[PDB]
DNA sequence: AATAAGCGGAATGGGG
DNA sequence: TCCCCATTCCGCTTA
């Protein structure tokens, strides 16, 4: 099954829900949610993976937090930003 | 207050 | 057994 954070980078390099996520600087890997329409990608999230539940941007986000560890995905200091690292960028 | 983003401990669930 | 990769729940903090 396909991770989290690929299945971001894919929907940013497809431009398939462009009101919802987008790139802020995207040779530095950094990218944003919309505060009105993310909750229609955790929606789409969640419908991919097969979950029990609905899926909210809150659940997605606590998930996307246990990346900050492991390096894939950190928080960025500004409203919904985060950031890829060169890593997850070059594959 | 109302609204919202941000946080993570803990419990629970996936699929090896 | 026990790690993978989340998901779900809850209470708290910050803006
Ligand atoms: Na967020």
């Amino acid at each position: 099954k396909i991770r989290l954070y690929q299945f971001l980078l894919d929907l940013l390099r497809s431009g398939d829900m462009k009101d919802s996520i987008w790139w802020v600087d995207k040779d530095k890997g950094t990218f944003q949610f919309s505060s009105k329409h993310k909750e229609a990608l955790a929606h789409r999230w969640g419908i991919q993976k097969g979950n029990r539940k609905k899926m909210t941007y809150e659940k997605m986000a606590r998930a996307l937090r246990n990346y900050g560890k492991t390096g894939e995905v950190k928080k960025v200091k500004k409203k919904l930003t985060y950031q890829f690292s060169g890593e997850v960028l070059g594959r």
